[PDB]
């Protein structure tokens, strides 16, 4: 009678280590015990009262709607967004390189080499302005890979289309290792990406 | 040889005055021919420089990525976001009512009932300060109908969830005919909802 | 003993038909008893929360801070922004025409001459995305006049810098008679402008 | 002729290891020397571009204009707003304790005390989601100490009102001390708030 269901906290791939050099354990602890269950937490708790809203437990005059809804993009997405974001990392060995599949063909066809799209990507990303991510989805009713840089955890996307590859470029995602260096860091992260993944995501929506 | 794709202008499913006296045939057709065909020629004008940028024609210091890359959320949210509100209409008679099927079962054990979902469906859509949408999406993960503001055409999305449910909420959207009064174009709006184009969105991602 | 103040609906410094054929008095009665009106009752309405919360009357649990916050944001500045609108405005006859005094000096070594400041202007209040206003705000700092688009009523304002020259952009603004042909409304409103009020603003802060 | 003003990297306060223990040197070394230089040569370069388009030098079809306007409110702010923040702080002995003059006056009348408006302000900061500023203006207007909270460097700013008390709340400013615990942060930073800067700029404005 009445109920929403709640978020579950993830768990990590693999061990808080397994991305150094590229990013150091000290990271990737805080950054997942301390920031992605923050989200998960945040958006629970914004769930309930927002259940009891809908109940009617909580009456007009005890709350401000915009706050609650707010709230949970903020949170939700923060959540979403760092789950894809785990997953589409791998260590050192296991990630980096080029990507293949239909994933590689598609980058040709748009962006004429991987070497490019690496270069129009990065420069995207560089051009965030503070803290967000940079994502590239796949376009469906026109078939493109579109780069978008998304401010917050909410602000840019393009709604229904998935993302396929990206990038976390809120500060604690580098901070204690890169300092106010984004640019080396965003050098450093091209070794870690899971092309396996990224072409599982591309394989679900293809022809689809 | 380095090519991206562009959208295509959709055809109306009805006639400019097949929503009417709910929606004014006024209204509808300057905002299919005016609006929306402006977000579709937008969207691809950005493309064609975009293109260019990636090919080499467009060299650096003759472009500002920033203006180019939130110009298309901006357009292109705007084109696909107005393609789902046309076909989640329908004319007096076939669109309008109670939704049944998965939906209303689903509305009914998260809202209690479709009195309730509807008073804070419409209570969260005139909440929102100033020109935006209000939609319900579906979140695969938790199970939920998650309602959400969306400030202008690309603020506040869940990324990657779909869109079940929506209302346009931009003034150009009912001020013709309702004027400041956009509560009363809410309570007009659920006359013209189609509930069958909604149940078919939900069924594409039930169990998937 | 705790209070907070209110604020004040102002007086349309001209009859609501003193800006036609530019603007009809359509526009202007409802912009201004409908919107203006609106944003100062918002304010003071969630001023009144604000005060019960600093008191203790509003217990933690039973508000949601960010929707009191935000809600300030936008009425707030929906209300100061108007009213330097209207004051920015003058009858066909007193208003339009060609700046004058520090102002005209100003525009000269900043922008070569009015007319390529009006075709910059212009051109910025075009590239506008979605509802807003472009403003002129005068840089003590640098001494720039200094042009930006104002997102909704709260987004890209630079800090403590005072406007000089203002151009509403929601659609409620020219809608009921030039629908969306918003770069006419642009055109007709630099018949209106009230220069002399420009210059007064200016003179405000010049050297000090 | 036609000629636009640069703004120019101001100097520290204080020594870079002034403030600590609340904020180690190791953090406004790159803060200062980091980020806010950054700000200012963001600012001057995208002055550059407009100057050049102003001109005509640079033609149309080799710039965005929103990306350039854009790229400036957040840039011309994150200086601007740098610039507050130093002098809004005074080292540990010279800094922190209680406001005094017409500060602490209005603090009283409209918060009941300096430790309710504590209260208030650190609530208000601690709620704000992701990286920004929670500022205190002064209104003129209603003559109210207006609580705000600001993402990002230019979202939320009520237009014209000055600052008379700022923190700043992007991650680079406490995450190699205090790493994502901010609430720390903000009871640390009380210690070192510079009434007098304070009280200063509140005069500047009292009855005038
Ligand atoms: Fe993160
Ligand atoms: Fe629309
Ligand atoms: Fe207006
Ligand atoms: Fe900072």
């Amino acid at each position: 009678v009445i109920q929403l269901k709640r978020y579950e906290f993830p768990q990590l791939p693999y061990k808080v280590d397994a991305l150094e050099p590229y990013i150091s354990k000290d990271i990737i602890d805080v950054h997942y015990n301390g920031h992605h269950k923050g989200y998960v937490n945040g958006a629970n708790s914004l769930l309930d009262r927002l259940e009891k809203l809908i109940k009617g437990d909580l009456p007009q005059g005890q709350y401000d709607l915009q706050g609650i809804l707010r709230g949970l993009t903020f949170n939700i997405n923060g959540h979403k967004l760092h789950a894809i974001y785990w997953n589409n990392m791998a260590p050192a060995g296991k990630g980096g390189g080029k990507p293949g599949g239909a994933l590689a063909d598609l980058i040709d066809k748009q962006y004429g080499s991987f070497d490019r799209f690496k270069q129009v990507f990065s420069e995207s990303a560089n051009s965030l302005p503070g803290s967000g991510w940079t994502v590239l989805y796949y376009d469906n009713e026109s078939g493109n890979l579109q780069i978008m840089t998304v401010e917050n955890h909410f602000m840019n996307h393009i709604a229904e289309l998935p993302v396929i590859l990206i990038v976390d470029e809120f500060e604690h995602a580098y901070y204690l290792q890169y300092k106010n260096k984004r640019g080396d860091y965003l050098n450093a992260w091209w070794n870690v990406v899971n092309w396996d993944d990224a072409e599982k995501r591309l394989q679900k929506y293809l022809n689809k």
